[PDB]
């Protein structure tokens, strides 16, 4: 009898995969026993930090690749996947991309797959409206405008979480500047005051322009969870800046006939790189401190290189970085080259893409800190300049605290 525990985050197409799964697992191991613990995205990191803390962390943890430096600025956080090369197969994962996933010397997770955040519109709504997606950031820009006045106050061309926002707009400075967002030598933001004036001031003309809610219009609304809100699902929200690897967390809860389709990236003349966020979607990591670290290795190995278990799985997670996995998902017909999720990352391959994001980037106390720092700008709290300096100044901190 081994009991093991699985923790994961997901929507529940992602779910209902993950338990289907697990139930085949257990069938092909009647002495292997998972509790699963899943969640939304919402909170999920807070409370596995809390597990972590107390280190009662489960055996088998689907983590994200910006908590390497939250648990693991040494490699030891998590259990070196390494010492478990005899169940586990890691042959079958780029040694490119397992580098991601390696923190001095250690594997501290399997990459499922890479994503990068691009852009997918309501096919229904822009029909409506009568434009093309944008191709250009002017087109971006220029499109609120048309949506307000060709079809109401409450359209939109897309709907933006601040994290979503912070992304975008880093991608625009990074086309334009081409620098990275963070210098990491000086434990700090590498922007300029000015360029962060020129930041919050995109952000505010997009707002102004109508390209995407304010903060407080989107607050309007009730707390829940951005596809599950009226206005994404009845196609007033007409679109999205999001990770191709969970696209269907979105596109699921969309009103028939409506897609979500794919959008071109837009990209300013000269600009010698794109500004993407590309990294591992996420990760299969072992417990530290697990009983069990083989049984534990068993179970990352169904779910990513079986047969079973990657029919299974499926493309809830984006298309897999397994070798075996995406050759199987390819002859089953279940990846196809205009599924909008494969067409996402192929088209963003494509862009020209050098700069990498550091992990700190994404560090949550920075992505809470953004949002905080826009809700000042739309509830007239803080102008766009005070915002700017005070985003740089208590973000420099944190980058501080989180670089230690
Ligand atoms: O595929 C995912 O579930 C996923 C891929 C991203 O690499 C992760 O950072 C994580 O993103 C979450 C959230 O699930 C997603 O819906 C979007 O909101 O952004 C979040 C984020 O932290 O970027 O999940």
């Amino acid at each position: 009898e081994v009991n093991l525990r699985m923790s994961w985050w997901g929507g529940n197409g992602r779910h209902q995969v993950t338990l289907k799964a697990l139930e085949e697992f257990h069938k092909q191991h009647p002495n292997i026993n998972v509790k699963a613990e899943y969640t939304g995205w919402d909170g999920h990191l807070s409370r596995l930090t809390t597990q972590i803390a107390g280190g009662t962390e489960p055996d088998v943890m689907q983590t994200n690749w910006n908590w390497l430096p939250i648990f693991s600025k040494d490699g030891t956080g998590f259990y070196n996947l390494f010492s478990v090369k005899e169940q586990l197969d890691l042959a079958q994962f780029d040694p490119k991309e397992l580098q991601q996933t390696t923190v001095n010397g250690k594997l501290n997770g399997i990459p499922i797959s890479v994503t990068a955040r691009i852009f997918y519109f309501n096919d229904a709504t822009w029909a409506k409206a009568g434009l093309e997606y944008p191709k250009t950031w002017d087109e971006l820009l220029a499109a609120g405008k048309v949506f307000k006045e060709k079809l109401g106050d409450q359209y939109y061309p897309v709907v933006l979480e601040h994290q979503d926002t912070l992304a975008l707009i880093r991608s625009y400075m990074t086309q334009k500047y081409n620098i990275p967002t963070i210098d990491e030598a000086n434990k700090k933001f590498a922007y300029s005051p000015e360029q962060w004036v020129e930041f919050f001031t995109m952000y505010k003309t997009m707002v102004d322009n109508h390209v995407m809610p304010s903060t407080k219009y989107y607050a309007s609304f009730g707390k829940s969870n951005m596809y599950e809100m009226k206005p994404w699902i009845n196609g007033e929200w007409a679109g999205t800046y999001m990770w191709n690897s969970t696209i269907t967390k979105y596109s699921d809860n969309l009103t028939k006939p409506a897609k979500l389709v794919l959008g071109p990236y837009p990209m300013l003349p000269g600009a010698k790189d794109a500004g993407l966020f590309f990294k591992p979607a996420q990760m299969l990591s072992i417990g530290k401190s697990t009983k069990h670290p083989q049984e534990s290795a068993m179970l990352i190995n169904f779910l990513l290189n079986s047969k079973e278990g990657v029919e299974a799985l499926g493309l809830e997670r984006g298309v897999p970085l397994s070798a075996t996995a995406v050759t199987q998902l390819r002859a089953s017909g279940v990846i196809k080259d205009e599924d909008p999720s494969v067409a996402g990352l192929n088209m963003a391959l494509e862009l020209p893409h050098k700069m990498t994001t550091s992990p700190y980037f994404d560090d949550p106390q920075i992505v809470s800190l953004f949002g905080d720092a826009i809700q000042y700008i739309d509830y007239g709290q803080k102008t766009v300049q005070e915002t700017a300096e005070y985003f740089n100044k208590q973000g420099d901190r944190i980058l501080k605290r989180a670089m230690r």
